[PDB]
């Protein structure tokens, strides 16, 4: 019996939490109530399997169970595992048509919290999990514990509003970031594969643990991959389990891995795990040999490459990464691929050594591109400020892929612009990994949102073509020369007066949605003419909106 197995390991509470998340991430449309019932019924059934390990169907696999339980409310169900299961995975909506989630006044939240606590918190998980079908579950529990703590304390404060609001904003961001990061994770695994996920894991960990040994890292990677392999496929319980052991393991062998892990291992499970996954890189090992030594100068290169290819590259990657925390994980993989491609042609040549001898020369180009992209992009940002810098990115991208839906273009660009204040404040050493990897995340949203209703084939190419090279791929794109402009419409710019109420941010976002609709209508337009109309539109609002009783001003 598996249900039993997992129950003993996670416990009543957590088992109850994870299972809620799984259902919320599968049938994002069903109401909170029907989820609860199924969660209990399923939990109930679990308690019996603990006693008798052969009762009803305690012998079955998780899926069969969870699958039939939902199939009592949910074509996915007209099949049988594994068929039945994966149908569900393919139907997770990344942009569900759920209603905006507004928050009642502070007083209500606190009463609702104080009265019933469990429900309050289960509601929390239900909402986040149904809107972010890929949210790294184990991690969601961490945010839940943090969420409870937010209220547990703020509600006994004086000015609750003052104490909560902030902590609440801090969680929306951090939780939003967490979700993107993981969506990329899953996307890697599901679209590109374990190997892909593995390489990324190798470089990234190797960067954080310069002192760990290739054989040590490789272990951490083989395990990590499994966690995520698991979490993404919906095996949320096993993911949470395995993830825990992995944390137990990293803490036990601390000395073999990093010296910054101390503070992480001296904390509760949940916080322990979050701490590790976010720890800063360990200091770099003192006297380290030159890469050129074993990977370009040695005459035994091609041989080793032929004996254990994947291992060799893994070593190459590990060795370059560990000593280059100032590069982004994508630049590394990129270099690593350049190396592999070279060995391939060079090894089947007359005098291999002479062929692959000047390989580091070809890295120079790939290494500067990002650096220049970053210097440039920050200089600009530094002069325009965040809002104007986003606008710069909004025009640029819209001209690039005019087909994309204005809403997507607005969010993506806004996000892309956040990189400015998110990274440009760091010294050159930490700027690239900060910047280019953050971009690969944002670009992944765009890729997934698009994937739903693919309209631009230029976006499709860049996205499917190569994971590691997307950011470059998009930067290539200039302006679509086949795009035949849109024709003004009224149904395209509903202006009804409900716009003098909205928050400041809600304004910019409207002033932004406009800017895109403009360019969508006048690509050939110029960055000079552009701001001129944009400025007139701002007056109309300012006008009409505080122009006595006028909903017609909008027409006039
Ligand atoms: C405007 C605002 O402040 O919204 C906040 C406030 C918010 C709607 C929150 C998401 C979720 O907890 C909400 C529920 C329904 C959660 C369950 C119950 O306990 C409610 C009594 C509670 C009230 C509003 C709250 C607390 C917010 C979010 C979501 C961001 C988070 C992530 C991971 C993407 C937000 O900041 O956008
Ligand atoms: C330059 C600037 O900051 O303008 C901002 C500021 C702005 C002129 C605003 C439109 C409108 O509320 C304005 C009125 C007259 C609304 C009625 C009253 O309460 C005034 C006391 C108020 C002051 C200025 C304000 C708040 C802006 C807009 C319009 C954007 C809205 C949408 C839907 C695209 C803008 O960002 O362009």
């Amino acid at each position: 019996s598996e249900v039993a197995h997992r129950f003993k390991d996670l416990g009543e509470e957590n088992f109850k939490a994870l299972v809620l998340i799984a259902f919320a991430q599968y049938l994002q449309q069903c109401p909170f109530e029907d989820h609860v019932k199924l969660v209990n019924e399923v939990t109930e059934f679990a308690k019996t399997c603990v006693a008798d390990e052969s009762a009803e169907n305690c012998d079955k696999s998780l899926h069969t169970l969870f699958g039939d339980k939902l199939c009592t409310v949910a074509d996915c169900c007209a099949k049988q595992e594994p068929e039945r299961n994966e149908c569900f995975l393919q139907h997770k909506d990344d942009n569900p048509n759920l209603p905006r989630l507004v928050r009642p006044e502070v007083d209500v939240m606190c009463t609702a919290f104080h009265d019933n606590e469990e429900t309050f918190l289960k509601k929390y998980l239900y909402e986040i999990a149904r809107r972010h079908p890929y949210f790294y579950a184990p991690e969601l529990l961490f945010f839940a514990k943090r969420y409870k703590a937010a209220f547990t304390e703020c509600c006994q404060a004086a000015d609750k509003a003052a104490c909560l609001l902030p902590k609440l904003d801090e969680l929306r961001d951090e939780g939003k970031a967490s979700s993107a990061k993981q969506r990329l994770k899953c996307a890697s695994l599901q679209k590109f594969g374990e190997r892909a996920f593995k390489a990324w894991a190798v470089a990234r960990l190797s960067q954080r643990f310069p002192k760990a040994e290739f054989a040590e890292v490789s272990k951490l990677v083989t395990d990590l991959t499994k966690v995520h392999t698991e979490c993404c496929h919906g095996d949320l319980l096993e993911c949470a389990d395995d993830r825990a052991d992995l944390a137990k393991y990293i803490c036990e062998n601390q000395d073999s891995i990093s010296s910054k892990l101390k503070e992480c291992c001296e904390k509760p499970l949940l916080e322990k795990s979050h701490c590790i996954a976010e720890v800063e890189n360990d200091e770099m090992p003192a006297d380290l040999p030159s890469l050129a030594a074993d990977f370009v100068e040695s005459k035994d290169v091609c041989k080793n490459y032929a004996e254990a290819k994947d291992v060799f590259l893994g070593m190459f990657l590990y060795e370059y990464a560990r000593r280059h925390p100032d590069y982004s994980v994508v630049l590394l993989l990129r270099l690593a691929k350049t190396y592999e491609t070279t060995l391939e042609k060079c090894c089947a040549a007359a005098d291999p050594h002479e062929c692959y001898a000047k390989v580091f020369d070809e890295f120079k180009p790939l290494v500067e591109e990002p650096q220049n992209l970053i210097k440039q992009n920050c200089e600009l940002f530094e002069q325009l400020g965040e809002y104007k810098f986003q606008n710069a990115l909004l025009v640029r991208y819209t001209k690039k892929v005019p087909q994309v839906s204005t809403p997507t273009l607005v969010e993506v660009s806004r996000n892309l612009g956040k990189v400015g204040s998110k990274c440009c404040k760091h010294p050159e050493a930490k700027r690239m990994p900060c910047a280019e990897d953050y971009l690969s995340v944002v670009l992944n949203q765009l890729c997934v949102l698009h994937e739903k209703t693919p309209v631009s084939d230029r976006v499709t190419k860049c996205c499917t073509e190569s994971l590691v090279n997307r950011r470059p791929c998009f930067s290539a794109l200039e302006v679509d020369e086949t795009y035949v402009p849109k024709e003004f419409n009224a149904e395209t710019f509903t202006f009804h007066a409900d716009i003098c109420t909205l928050s400041e941010k809600e304004r910019q976002i409207k002033k932004q949605t406009a800017l895109v609709e403009l360019v969508k209508h006048k690509p050939k337009a110029t960055k000079e003419q552009l701001k001129a109309v944009m400025d007139d539109f701002a007056a109309f609002v300012e006008k009409c909106c505080k122009a006595d009783d006028k909903e017609t001003c909008f027409a006039e």
